[PDB]
């Protein structure tokens, strides 16, 4: 019975890794193109913006669609389309064709997660859902970590035209293999399907306060994380008077702390869920959620106040790691909670809505924050961000007891 789980999880891991690698291959192979074709910065910004917009639309559309359609076919079709786009990218010469192909790639990138989430929910009991979710989500981290080395090594021996086509062909072959391997439901194999604890309707799903509470929480958390990640180096350089290498080390520490935080949050949340009992109200992951948001606020306060022009690098690295931990925990916890608590027949819609709120929150922490910083100072902007985070965490603590199982009310 575990052999099927092992095979399915390995197939999903490989598929998602190839997804992310061929999403980032363009930035990986930037040089050979820039010294092959005289491209300007505006054109590259245009291409990246087109891909980002296509992916942002395709995430919501793919979630809503995968709420209904099968998982194996959708996953394989997405991977095949991405591979074909990467193949066609190797013969392109003019910028408009580059932009059109990359927009198509961004559209096809949306069919990556929702099938994996649906299969993971259908095949795994709730006591391991969060742990295996985090383990699967580390695949994109691995691909990003091991991309540039391979890209540079291959470019040192061959041009990009021989680099993108090979990856596209690999995508096609792996897509066919994953179509062969992945099984959507245990009953298809011929086993005993899991029994969950009157189909729900979107009308009676949208009228649940817990969904809006979760959406607001994710908006706030994602906005704060994006703001800190964007402007930490500038805050450390312009006023604190440090060096650039300190900023680079602080970024690396934040990334490592974030990875560790995501994995630890998943593991501890799964352990607490398994140990605790069953009830309609509340959710066992709320304790870890609130603890990590408290870590958010405390780390922000200490970084804003204590760090001065005469502080050792060790303090800065420790603060960065702690903030990364406490900021990459709740981001995964919101996704796990949003997928799990939803009724089985509407698992993707909640995740899609939460992601759209995440997009709005990520927008909110862009130009307005820079405007505020350039108006008064950087410290004032970080102070208002900290106040927002503290108010949000207090409000979320007050509403820990509201009904969680959204959908049909009996
Ligand atoms: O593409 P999506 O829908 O945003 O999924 C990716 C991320 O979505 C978040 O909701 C999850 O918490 C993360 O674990 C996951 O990595």
């Amino acid at each position: 019975y575990g052999y099927y789980r092992t095979v399915i999880f390995s197939a999903m891991f490989g598929g998602y890794s190839l997804y992310y690698f061929n999403r980032k291959t363009f930035s990986f192979v930037m040089p050979s193109l820039v010294e092959e074709i005289p491209l300007d910065k505006d054109d590259l910004g245009f291409i990246t913006s087109s891909q980002s917009a296509a992916y942002a639309i395709s995430k919501f559309v793919s979630g809503v669609l995968s709420d209904q359609m099968s998982a194996r076919w959708l996953f394989s079709s997405g991977l095949l389309l991405v591979g074909l786009v990467n193949i066609f990218f190797a013969w392109s010469s003019t910028v408009p064709v580059f932009a059109a192909l990359w927009f198509l790639n961004g559209l096809a990138q949306g069919l990556g997660w929702p099938p994996c989430g649906k299969v993971l929910r259908k095949w795994f009991e709730p006591s391991q859902f969060g742990t295996w979710w985090a383990i699967l989500s580390t695949s994109m981290n691995l691909a990003g970590g091991l991309g540039p080395i391979l890209a540079t090594i291959l470019a040192q021996s061959y041009s990009w035209r021989s680099t993108l086509a090979l990856s596209g062909a690999l995508c096609v072959v792996v897509s066919f293999l994953c179509l062969l391997l992945i099984h959507n439901e245990p009953a298809d194999v011929g086993l005993r399907n899991l029994d969950p604890m009157e189909e729900s309707t979107l009308q009676e799903l949208l009228l649940s306060p817990y969904l809006w509470v979760l959406s607001t929480g994710y908006l706030v958390v994602f906005g704060v994380k994006t703001c800190c990640t964007d402007w930490g180096q500038f805050f450390l350089i312009q006023e604190k008077g440090q060096s650039a290498l300190v900023g680079s080390s602080y970024m690396s520490a934040l990334e490592v702390g974030g990875l560790v935080g995501s994995i630890a949050a998943g593991y501890l949340s799964d352990r607490a869920m398994a140990k605790a009992g069953l009830s309609n109200y509340g959710n066992p992951r709320h304790g870890l959620l609130l603890f990590m948001m408290a870590g958010m606020t405390v780390s922000m306060y200490l970084f804003r106040v204590t760090v001065t022009s005469d502080s050792p690098k060790l303090w800065i690295l420790v603060l960065g790691a702690v903030f990364g931990f406490s900021s990459y925990g709740p981001i995964a916890l919101f996704g796990v909670i949003a997928n799990e608590s939803a009724p089985p027949n509407l698992c993707g819609t909640s995740h899609a809505i939460v992601g759209l709120m995440a997009n709005v929150g990520g927008f909110l922490a862009g130009l307005p924050f820079s405007t505020i910083a350039k108006h008064y100072s950087w410290s004032t902007a970080f102070w208002v961000a900290e106040v927002i985070c503290a108010a949000s965490t207090a409000a979320f603590f007050l509403l820990r007891n509201i009904r969680t199982k959204m959908g049909r009310v009996s």
